[PDB]
């Protein structure tokens, strides 16, 4: 008859109405990305919207209930993250204004068309059109045009709208009893009433420019091979005591950097890694490749999978005669259904994505016992974290000898882990910088440090400070450059791309120590040991029901984050670099730029 004991039956009927909505309202979803069909994008709408109703009524109904006496922590993690009124606290014309803005963003940037006016032939679309010209482009203004380009279009017209955005959200979040919405953002982190592993929300600053004060000298000597070797590519453009230009970091923007590999090669001469001309000798398919990948989890102890998983998930492209949007998303529909989709084809990078999805649904698979809102990681840079790691033992060579495809008698040296080594790090720790300084300078202009007349100065002030990228050409206020990423427009978190693989070089060094591996850290395998997949289920089955600093102790051991795991999965790399740039400039200058005549 007191409060805990009625938290408790109304989170049983919560939980038992929340569960088969939720299951209803993703089918839909599901089937819109099969279908994609007028019919089923209402279906998705209809259903959404009743979930959505559903959230804020549960949300209204429970705000009766105080959090101060309640003393089971399980019930206080339930009530914490459904208390949140989140725009319930803004008026309707208010409420109106945010969604229109947001079906904008989004509007603008999927339909933003890139054309020349005095070149017919200058029209293209972006994927597999616009990417394509800043991914596999040797010309300087190839490049350029698009780059600039680009925001001539949709770099202008979103600098308004987001100028209204950062002062409606900034009543979005101090209503709800933040500071500011950046504040928000980083309460997935917040851990409060856990004695000893209590985390605020000030501290995840702290601890992430502290960390990125060791990973600063492996990025700088990464920056400055990269700008020493591409004087080779554009050598009338680019000073190798300076920086680099934006256009060339291998995308549109550079968030990724997989792009430079292909020009980037360490050692040419050498065999690279590849069983793309394997499996078409071998008669593998989608299913084959799958039932492969499972043979990993169940190695190392995890169950196999559902009859049902094999039955709904979506493998192969339904031909031509239907139009299915098939980015490679893992799906937990739950109720103990679970699927996957993409269009897989038959490649070694598709066998790695296979394996990088395949992880996501194992564990999600884990925490089926966990309650609705449990089902959840503990942190946001988590989900993608565990996901990882299946893929950092599935490019091993010993991985890939074991299993038939790649030849038993590869000869394995020091040039070809060394390649393995930039072909990985060019990739998971180009990003990370990169991630860092736009989730900065989202935390101070949404904190306020800056004012309107340098709201883009102070933005390439830290290109040109962190990852340290000059532009080929000046930049005023009127536009908006940071917009220009989908996950800016459409208003995600990106802090998760920054923190997962911090969390994927502790993980994967724990468990292949605890798997008894004796060598370097970049070649140890998780297979074949059920002694660190069974360590790696404990921390798995908690998900949202613990801390993230306990679920980091569980398997680690540490309540902190740690860039040392990452030193040492790159000393070697890094130990290549030091001998290699002893006639480079370490590290660079800001007084450079390209038009600074």
């Amino acid at each position: 008859s007191t409060i805990e004991e009625q938290a408790k039956t109304f989170l049983d009927k919560f939980n038992h109405e929340a569960e088969d909505l939720f299951y209803q309202s993703s089918l839909a979803s599901w089937n819109y990305n099969t279908n994609i069909t007028e019919e089923n994008v209402q279906n998705m709408n209809n259903a959404g919207d009743k979930w959505s109703a559903f959230l804020k009524e549960q949300s209204t109904l429970a705000q009766m209930y105080p959090l101060q006496e309640i003393q089971n922590l399980t019930v206080k993690l339930q009530l914490q993250a459904l208390q949140q009124n989140g725009s319930s606290v803004l008026s309707e014309d208010k409420s109106k204004r945010l969604n229109t803005i947001l079906n904008t963003m989004s509007t603008i940037y999927s339909t933003g068309k890139v054309c020349n006016p005095d070149n017919p032939q200058e029209c293209l679309l972006l994927e597999p059109g616009l990417n394509e010209i800043m991914a596999n482009s040797l010309d300087y203004n190839e490049r350029l045009w698009a780059w600039e380009s680009w925001r001539s279009e949709v770099g202008k017209q979103l600098r308004p709208l987001y100028e209204e955005y950062v002062v409606l959200k900034n009543e979005m979040a101090r209503a709800n009893h933040y500071e500011d919405y950046g504040d928000y953002w980083r309460g997935d982190y917040e851990v409060n009433g856990v004695d000893g592993y209590d985390y605020s929300r000030g501290q995840l600053i702290e601890d992430v420019e502290h960390t990125f004060e060791e990973i600063k000298p492996l990025y700088e000597h990464l920056h400055a091979y990269v700008r020493a070797k591409l004087m080779n590519a554009y050598p009338s453009y680019i000073s190798p005591i300076g920086c680099l230009p934006a256009h060339l970091l291998g995308d549109m923007w550079g968030r990724f950097w997989t792009n430079l590999y292909s020009l980037t090669v360490p050692f040419g001469q050498k065999p690279n890694i590849d069983v793309t001309d394997a499996m078409v000798d071998q008669a593998w398919d989608a299913q084959r490749i799958f039932k492969e990948a499972e043979k990993f989890f169940v190695s190392v102890g995890l169950p196999n999978m559902t009859q049902g998983f094999w039955e709904n998930s979506m493998l192969t492209d339904p031909g031509n005669v239907q139009k299915a949007v098939c980015h490679p998303t893992a799906w937990d529909l739950g109720k103990g259904d679970f699927r996957i989709l993409m269009c897989t084809k038959v490649t070694m990078d598709d066998f790695l994505t296979a394996h990088h999805e395949m992880g996501h649904i194992q564990y999600d698979m884990a925490y089926a016992a966990q309650p609705f809102l449990l089902r959840n990681g503990a942190n946001e840079g988590f989900h993608e974290a565990v996901g990882e790691i299946m893929s950092l033992s599935a490019a091993t060579p010993k991985h890939l000898k074991s299993i038939g495809l790649l030849s038993p008698d590869f000869q394995e040296d020091n040039e070809t882990e060394i390649n393995f080594l930039l072909k990985q790090a060019l990739t998971i720790v180009g990003t990370l910088p990169f991630t860092y300084m736009l989730e900065k300078w989202r935390w101070m202009v949404f904190k306020g440090e800056i004012p309107k007349d340098q709201w883009m100065k102070k933005w390439w002030e830290m290109k040109r400070e962190i990852v340290g990228v000059v532009e080929p050409v000046p930049h005023d206020e009127t536009y908006c450059d940071p917009a220009s990423l989908f996950h800016v427009s459409n208003d995600y978190s990106f802090i998760r791309y920054y923190t997962r693989t911090l969390y994927q070089f502790q993980f994967q060094e724990a468990l292949c120590q605890a798997a008894k591996h004796e060598g370097p850290l970049h070649k140890c395998d998780i297979s074949n040991s059920t002694e660190a997949g069974q360590k790696l289920f404990n921390m798995l089955r908690l998900g949202k029901s613990e801390p993230w600093t306990l679920a980091l102790e569980n398997v680690v051991g540490a309540k902190n984050m740690n860039v040392r795991p990452l030193l040492n999965y790159f000393e070697p790399l890094f130990t290549w670099l030091k001998d290699q740039n002893k006639n480079s400039f370490v590290g660079w200058s800001t007084d450079w730029s390209p038009y600074a005549d």
